[PDB]
């Protein structure tokens, strides 16, 4: 199983593996007039963004029906880089016009709900380098070969902290059934929008673990799948964040379990100097503020 | 305050401070009557040990009443080592001959209750390079300067990850109230006989975390107050072990805030060539299991 494992394999919930045998067109055939969005959430990513469409453009008016960046306040080149490499631009104002908008990345991916028409829709992060033309394909994969699977969640070898220390352990104390979720917490992920607009999403870095919590308790273990992606390279996390990243993900984690949350956040005290003689009091902000589901707002 | 902290300083619970202007003499003449008790738990730490002892050697019949290593199964030259440096070495079934073992680190400092005698117990782990003479009397120092004040933490610059990213967003969300605690799980730290023994004790790595909220839910802040020790050295923590750790950190949090934790330990996952291509399933045992107050085995 996890003994021989490729870029393609799937992990099923019953600890059955499935390597595919079929070409991007196959699966093309396989859509049976559902249709696939492809969803690049970016905040500041000019120089990434062009490379990650560049690998998703060739699937364009076959496998894919449509790819987005929903551009989450960029104010460098992120928008005129994305419509250069073929993707369309929106907004967070755009894609849903009548709510004022909340920061985070969870807030941009409900609102992309609101602009895309997918029945299934495609999450990949947009400051993926060198991401493989067969992300998507292998994405959407199990869903389109259609057992019971509403998401897809995917692992890759590492060419970190947060996801180790943080969510998988609170995860094996509060949620032990997804123990087996190797990287919760990734950006690259494929869901129904029959699942994706029926949930919550969680605001800023809680909105993977949100939407994997939220898809166990709904549907079990069987509605969610892994495909090994291989080996995943993205920009270095700048060290100072993790402290947010990890407050807000144990905040989504927390009330998805039913435990209250003192909606307090991380104070961080840095070093001001090597003597430890002051410190600088860094207080992040932290969100308890889910989205509802998108069918409250917009409904299909 | 934390503008202007040095090496001694002590900050309160009302976020007042207080830089002490005594000497290890005139603390020694404050004691009155009180004991003082120093405990060093080591597991195979022959490199270290010596060091320890040479800083905290000097202040034994005067400050220091009596100097404890607990032994805790060690294999190396721990023991010789330690005896050789002029310090007592108690096994933990010496400490307490009555009670089976369990492993860990907690069980090794709650035997050392019974296996020591001082009115204060201060503990200093005994993998610290060159700690400074002054770490014993500037734990003790809030003390024995009587205000109420029943456990003393310390706090250091680094000459990490599961306190910045474990505990104290943890704390910050079921504990907000001990967001002030620079380094929770640090291994410095002194306490009233009367606390210690009062109180269950965590095991393994969920010791001095199980301690400090302990302590805030039966006394409130005030019994806790912090001190400066300075830049402080101690060995690399193989990186491996962390996840076990933070696992264990978790679980001793949930159960002191009354939420069930599912005593499931941590897999990891470590992937065994560069392609990702096969995984190591490796899974770290947790405790949920303290051991009562020592007022309920061995009391005075
Ligand atoms: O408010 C935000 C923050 C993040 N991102 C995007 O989400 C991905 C992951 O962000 P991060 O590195 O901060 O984690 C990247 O593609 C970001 O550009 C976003 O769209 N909106
Ligand atoms: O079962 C144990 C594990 C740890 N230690 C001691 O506790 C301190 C911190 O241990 P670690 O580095 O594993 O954290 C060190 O002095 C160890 O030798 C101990 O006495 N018993």
């Amino acid at each position: 199983g996890l003994r021989d494992t490729r870029p393609g394999d799937t992990w099923l919930a019953d600890r059955s593996w499935n390597r595919p045998g079929w070409t991007v067109a196959e699966l093309e055939a396989a859509k049976a007039g559902r249709t696939i969005s492809v969803v690049l959430p970016a905040l500041d990513e000019e120089d990434t963004i062009g490379s990650v469409i560049d690998s998703i453009s060739p699937l364009v008016d076959g496998l894919v029906d449509e790819l987005i960046v929903l551009d989450s306040g960029s104010t460098d080149d992120t928008e005129i880089r994305a419509v250069a490499a073929g993707a369309r631009v929106v907004s967070r104002e755009q894609a849903l016009p009548e709510v004022p908008i909340r920061p985070g990345k969870g807030e941009a991916l409900w609102r992309s709900l609101a602009a895309s028409r997918g029945d299934i829709v495609v999450f990949v992060d947009s400051d993926l380098i060198n991401p493989h033309p067969m992300f998507v394909p292998w994405l959407v994969g199990p869903l389109l070969t259609g057992d019971g699977v509403h998401l897809v969640k995917s692992f890759y070898r590492r060419p970190g902290r947060v996801t180790e220390l943080v969510a998988r352990p609170l995860l094996a104390a509060l949620r032990p059934e997804l123990g087996c979720i190797l990287q919760p917490l990734g950006g690259e992920y494929a869901a129904t929008r029959e699942l994706l607009t029926s949930v919550p999403f969680a605001p800023g870095y809680g909105v993977e673990i949100g939407l994997l919590v939220d898809t166990f308790d709904r549907l079990g273990l069987d509605a969610i799948a892994q495909v090994n992606l291989g080996v995943r390279e993205h920009r270095n996390r700048p060290l100072a964040e993790l402290g947010a990243m990890s407050r807000q993900v144990i905040a989504t984690l927390l009330s998805r379990c039913g435990i209250p949350d003192s909606g307090v956040g991380l104070t961080q005290f840095v070093a001001d100097g090597p003597e430890g003689q002051s410190y600088t009091q860094h207080t992040w902000p932290v969100s308890l503020a889910d989205r509802p589901p998108m069918q409250a707002i917009r409904p299909r």
